[PDB]
């Protein structure tokens, strides 16, 4: 039993000693000098090089660091048994120290099946998000709220049901968004609670809100137990703020149980180094599925901001793999995202995925009601099978918005 | 009030927009389009461009990217008033979506002084420490435990007592030392200090224990109470793995009030970039100061693992500069550390600073004991104004270290 890591190396010494340098001096440190009793003590304590892929030097990357770089693929075994089953001491051992050595880059990490079983996955998934939203044959959209700091509760309770008429799904708070003596936790809970109450008497909906849940880690799980209390329907988290580990208690206590979503704030400062870091697909994917994420925001590949195309689907894939122990997590690709983008977002991801906006909701020319009609008609258009240009002609709202985004 | 945050960044499109982008994105979003009402009542929350350093462009940088990208540290302000007291909001607002917005780079955090006296800084700090271990004036020396992964507690006394017997003021466990039957934590700090207590009898040494404190984030305070019940010396805590905030918690928690060393352990994950991360000045030196540590272990700028010269100093200042409304928090450089390097280490790093003589203690020819009294003789020989080698003829333990890793220059 261990859980292998697979490393990518660049080096300009040898990487096999390198590599077997890890594998033992990062689990029983030595071996040759121990005693016969010892050895046979601390063998299953003993890391081992599983594979080692030669990848070849890169003029490009020898250029650039002013040498000549070896490059491989390293995979390395750690037994189970040296540590405890957390996420914080899962990082230490497979990347903690190593981290610090030169040109290493965590790229996964493999686990046995009964050591994933320590781990809690989401709590609900795709299926009980879909539940939960009653919508089952088309993705989800989503809106942001944007421009609420230093706004009132009356301003918000509006701009939350400008959004809900526009038929968004769902509403997040923008995850910059503090809590103020203005925006209480609870009352964005309890008023947001009533306004999209009102709107779900008035058109059979009831578009859902993902409040932020911020401060100080030691107060998370008392506030969240709140808000499951006061109604909330999903908690936004910027998870990379505090630990994975904190991920995990909010998804393991059973006096909150509310779906929990991911923002990938903060995840930028360890996964766009071709040298260093965590893969996207490992930080933002596998481990945040494994640690109990029911949806994960990430950057798509179409905006500014965005992801290379393989490592975004790298890691929707790790989300909703059925062969993972843990539920489906929602994929969540976002930045920039705007209806005429919903053909490709929907052909690159698939249904199980969720169309979300800010600036395509509120930029709307008709405001959020209009961005939230345009992206509905969009989707709509797409499960059909037609073009947004020809499903505008009978929808004003989508018309509007190909006339200012254009379609892709 | 406002945080002002500074920033590396490379584009190939105009560096002024994305900055002004970026101060009124990240903030209240629009301001234009807002009537006069709103715009003086928003107004306070408007972030905004405090200044623009153009540097040249990169030759080396334009080849590896294939592209031509203009290069400058941008400086924004953040009004204080925007986000709660608390790390997880300033790391949020400061580098959240903007950390996914290309080559961008935290450089450095500079906050009002009315807004860092919200947060701890180290409970001892240097003189805290100091007058913990009874040592004043010269460096402290410390070495870290080898091979105990599998080992149990009789192991681990032995090993601790050959450790203090050679004369390092703490002994640290391994990052990588986890809780198990065999090593409970309580019984680490325990036994660990009996073993202590026994040595100073013998050879009037005091030694402290650095016991790692693991496990889920919502155990460790109570883990940390029950080591200060016990009388743990001082808590050895792999903060990156847990969050900023989970330090300043165990800081700011008085029924700990226990000395907490930080390690690195995956900080590399965030700071050896040139284009993206978080600066090791500020990831390891500033924010771990502020948030609660009393010791700061990082990569020396000496070894095979280790850091530039500037960047390892720069985050010794960080920790120690006397102009910040917190303790000093001693500089650890680590990794790579033998006898012949004490000299070089004083040089740079000054006298209030720790000889991490790391797990390569053991490797000393007369095992830990040895290696201990090697560090030590080097520690005395620099203070008494005399080369090692002076000290070596003299003492057997110095010379053997010599003898095997040699001695590193300090002419300069
Ligand atoms: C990748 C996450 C981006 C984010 O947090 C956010 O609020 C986006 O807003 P828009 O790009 O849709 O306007
Ligand atoms: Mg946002
Ligand atoms: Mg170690």
């Amino acid at each position: 039993s261990a859980v292998m890591a697979t490393y990518l190396l660049h080096d300009e010494t040898d990487i096999r000693k390198k590599a077997e340098g890890i594998a033992l001096g990062l689990t029983i440190g030595t071996w040759t000098d121990l005693p016969a009793l010892e050895q046979e003590q601390l063998r299953k304590h003993k890391g081992e090089v599983v594979a080692i892929e030669e990848l070849g030097e890169s003029e490009r990357v020898n250029a650039y660091f002013g040498k000549r770089l070896k490059r491989a693929i390293v995979k390395i075994a750690y037994p189970t048994v040296n540590f405890s089953a957390d996420l914080p001491a899962l990082l230490v051992t497979t990347f903690g120290k190593l981290s610090l050595d030169g040109e290493v880059r965590l790229l996964d990490l493999e686990f046995p099946d009964e050591w994933k079983r320590q781990f809690p996955g989401p709590r609900f998934g795709i299926d009980g998000i879909r539940d939960r939203v009653g919508v089952h044959n088309r993705p989800l959209l989503m809106s942001i709220f944007k421009g609420m700091i230093g706004r009132d509760l009356a301003y918000l309770t509006s701009e939350l049901k400008k959004q809900a008429l526009g038929g968004v799904d769902l509403v997040k708070d923008d995850e910059i968004l503090f809590d103020s003596e203005l925006l209480p936790f609870e009352k964005r809970i309890t008023e947001g609670k009533a306004a999209l109450q009102e709107v779900y008497e008035q058109t059979g909906k009831r578009t859902l809100y993902a409040v932020n849940l911020t401060g100080k880690t030691f107060a998370l799980k008392d506030k969240a137990k709140r808000a499951a209390e006061l109604g909330a329907d999903v908690l936004l988290f910027n998870v990379f703020a505090y630990g994975l580990d904190v991920l995990q208690a909010l998804r393991e206590d059973e006096e909150i149980a509310v779906p929990i979503m991911a923002h990938p704030a903060f995840s930028g400062a360890v996964t766009p180094s071709e040298f260093y870091g965590v893969a996207p697909s490992l930080w933002l994917g596998k481990l945040l599925r494994l640690a109990g994420a029911d949806f994960v925001l990430f950057p798509s590949p179409y905006g500014s901001v965005a992801l290379e195309r393989e490592q975004a689907l790298g890691i929707a894939r790790a989300l909703t793999d059925d062969q993972e122990p843990f539920a489906r997590a929602f994929p969540v690709p976002s930045a920039g995202i705007h209806p005429g983008l919903v053909p490709l977002i929907i052909r690159d991801f698939g249904l199980d995925t969720i169309v979300n906006a800010g600036g395509g909701i509120h930029g709307h020319p008709d405001g959020a009601i209009g961005g939230g009609r345009a992206f509905r008609a969009a989707i709509d258009a797409v499960l059909a099978g037609r073009p947004l240009r020809a499903a505008a002609a009978e929808n004003e709202a989508l018309q509007k918005a190909i006339d200012r985004w254009g379609v892709v």
